[PDB]
């Protein structure tokens, strides 16, 4: 409802069960789910839903299996196309807590190989398939077959060592997950698993990988301008 | 000759210019090079040389180009066979400081894709080829072509997020690089770039990957028993 961390609801948001959905482009929506921590309040987390070529592609789970099943039910009601695959952007609960729900639904799942290696240690179910990356950060194409417009980029260690990012070709949208914070953020969030030496370069690498995108989507704020990238990088410069 | 950090010279060590070489098995030698730190003395770093029939394989550079050129000169004098390739075990100076000497010699160089992505940020030159890894840490074989007895394993983040390890097939030797400290060590060394949460599991994963290796080679101590692995993991348990 009214998160302690994460954006508030605004015009253009559709409530569906315990989740919120917002259309960002003709074929792209943002999903938002909430983890209610007793004595603290709710923490919102955002991911994406993309319609491409008669199928739906999901970026990130919700915090829980039940919330992720609700995402799939929203897709069934609003889009009514098969969900071909999901990409999850690192091995933490806000991005991978709902993997079992995707697997039960027959959806193929993909994550950075390192995310799958870390997953059990982080309390997560690993994805079924591992993405690997060139030294320049771009996904190795044979590991990401039939990805439609999704352009998957590993920017380097930052929020975690395994964090990946996703652009949507043909749109104005790029997704930074938990790496990118908004242009008005006062902190970089949870740095407990973070690489404070390399964070700034990784944020800048994300910006340079998706130079055209004007709508920067992220895990814990509303979509922002490219100022979110510059601000995240400058905040991260202070950690070195 | 007498490092402040690293093993001292014992019987069976051959001094060659500024470096020290020790035969570990009929076809395996340890190379040792020294970085003199002003007011502190020398820090030794160890890598390996492996003969595989009519060719030689190298694990890790020395600290500098000139020291690495001396490794190549020792190989020429003592073995007199071509170096087919080198594998470097993460993007820090002790393991990658001499890349330029390998390249000048025409030696094909390999590192974790992440090491190559970090190298420019660490003041290193990237290797010319990238290794990638499965979700259980084993190298993808197509990325390690014609590696002979070198069995490359990524154990998870520990000393750094990119650290890799190498078993020598057909021997009882496995190389832990800077991840593993000796059985008598009191500290884990430089933890500035370390993953303190995952270190213990990564050290144990290295041991489980090479369960019959009885001689554990590491960057800054003489070859040790498997107690190097178990003691490293025990110290790392304390970081969590
Ligand atoms: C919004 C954050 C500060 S929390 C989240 C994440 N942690 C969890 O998913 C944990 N499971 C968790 C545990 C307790 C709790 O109350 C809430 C979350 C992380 O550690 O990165 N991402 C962060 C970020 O993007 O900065
Ligand atoms: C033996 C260590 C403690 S230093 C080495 C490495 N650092 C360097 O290569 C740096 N270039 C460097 C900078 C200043 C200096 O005085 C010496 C070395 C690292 O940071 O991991 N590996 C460590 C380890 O294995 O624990
Ligand atoms: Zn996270
Ligand atoms: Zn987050
Ligand atoms: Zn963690
Ligand atoms: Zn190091
Ligand atoms: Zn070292």
């Amino acid at each position: 409802i009214r998160p302690t961390i994460g954006q508030q609801m605004e015009t253009g948001d559709q409530r569906f069960g315990d989740l919120v959905f917002r259309q960002l482009a003709p074929n792209v929506w943002q999903h938002t789910s909430y983890l209610d921590m007793p004595g603290f309040g709710a923490v919102a987390s955002n991911g994406l839903i993309v319609r491409d070529g008669g199928r739906v592609l999901v970026v990130d789970t919700a915090w829980t299996d039940d919330q992720t099943a609700q995402i799939l039910n929203w897709i069934k009601q609003e889009i009514n196309l098969p969900v071909a695959l999901a990409v999850v952007t690192h091995a933490h609960q806000d991005k991978m807590g709902g993997m079992d729900a995707l697997h039960a639904a027959g959806i193929a799942t993909y994550a950075n190989a390192l995310s799958n290696q870390l997953a059990p240690q982080e309390g997560m179910v690993a994805a079924q398939h591992s993405l690997t990356f060139a030294a320049n950060g771009w996904v190795e194409p044979a590991t990401a077959p039939n990805f439609g417009p999704l352009k998957v980029f590993y920017p380097g260690p930052g929020h975690t060592s395994d964090n990946i990012t996703v652009g949507i070709d043909g749109t104005d949208i790029a997704f930074g997950g938990c790496l990118i914070k908004d242009s008005k953020a006062k902190s970089l969030g949870n740095l407990g698993d973070a690489d404070t030496e390399h964070y700034a370069a990784s944020a800048r690498a994300f910006g340079a990988a998706f130079p055209k995108a004007s709508m920067i989507v992220m895990s814990h704020s509303a979509p922002d301008s490219r100022a979110a990238i510059t601000h995240t990088a400058r905040m991260a410069d202070k950690l070195r």
